[PDB]
DNA sequence: AATAACCGGAAGTGGG
DNA sequence: TCCCACTTCCGGTTA
């Protein structure tokens, strides 16, 4: 099953939902969620992974903080922004 | 207060 | 057995 990380970096580079997701930065990794339209995004993310319960962006972002260790997504000190690694964006 | 973004410990679920 | 890669729940902080 696909990891968080490369759904989003599909998701950017597909274009398929850009009311939701979009690049700050696209060179540096940096990309931003949408306030309004990122709930969608979010369940997408669960029903794709055929999880139990309804996913949430409060739950998705709970995920996405658990790179920040090994590094594959960091938060930027920006709304709703976050940054892949250079190991992520080349791969 | 109401709303929103952000945080992480702890325990549960999946598939090795 | 016991880690993977989250998921779910809960209580919380800051603006
Ligand atoms: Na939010
Ligand atoms: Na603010």
């Amino acid at each position: 099953k696909i990891r968080l990380y490369q759904f989003l970096l599909d998701l950017l580079r597909s274009g398929d939902m850009k009311d939701s997701i979009w690049w700050v930065d696209k060179d540096k990794g940096t990309f931003q969620f949408s306030s309004k339209h990122k709930e969608a995004l979010a369940h997408r993310w669960g029903i794709q992974k055929g999880n139990r319960k309804k996913m949430t962006y409060e739950k998705m972002a709970r995920a996405l903080r658990n790179y920040g260790k090994t590094g594959e997504v960091k938060k930027v000190k920006k709304k709703l922004t976050y940054q892949f690694s250079g190991e992520v964006l080349g791969r």
